[PDB]
């Protein structure tokens, strides 16, 4: 049926923003951890 | 007093991280919920 | 269908339970390697 | 340098327990979620 | 130095391909669970 | 049976990406402790 065939393009859907969701929010976390250790690095030049 | 502030930022960002992997998973698990719980509905009609 | 939606019940609360367990897994971890780099910093401090 | 070493011995450590900790939790939701979608075939087998 | 920012770009490199890794297993994870889902869709039209 | 079969096929899968994503985290997690290890020794020497 159309249906079932409709809710799991729903399903396939709501997994598919569902990974750029968390790939997006780790590749967030990287971007903040990463600037934290390469400002600590400029800060050991000067150490 | 710097070093201590850099660890203060690293442990903002990571729960930061932390909370916002746990919105993805709510999210997508409420979409899921939705899409079985039409299922279900859908099929006390077949 | 009761018994339908009762054992949907059951499914939200693994889930639910299973998510929460892999918080406190996480939030353990953070800990164990927040001490450790902590220490790091201590011990370092003494370079 | 021995007390780094035995540091990163700790760091690894957590490390282990943490990701031992996180296949647990994903073994009993997977658990949880097991025996209920085995029900639903049961309870379907008398539909 | 080079070196530090080599390692770093090591370090990011290895970061990179862990989640290509990761995200190509995934993405098989649910390959696998989908055609397991869309063929008992089929055994459906035939209960 | 089949139902039964296609919950062995699902089951597999699972278990196949669950010992598949145990295998990246762990070659990324050595790999960063070879980074690791190599700045503590290229450290001893500063
Ligand atoms: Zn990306
Ligand atoms: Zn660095
Ligand atoms: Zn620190
Ligand atoms: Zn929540
Ligand atoms: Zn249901
Ligand atoms: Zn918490
Ligand atoms: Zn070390
Ligand atoms: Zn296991
Ligand atoms: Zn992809
Ligand atoms: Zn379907
Ligand atoms: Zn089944
Ligand atoms: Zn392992």
């Amino acid at each position: 049926s159309l249906l079932e065939k409709g809710l799991d393009g729903a399903k396939k859907a709501v997994g598919g923003l569902g990974k750029l969701g968390k790939d997006a929010v780790e590749d967030l976390e990287s971007v903040g951890k990463g600037a934290v250790h390469d400002v600590k690095d400029v800060l050991d030049s000067v150490l």
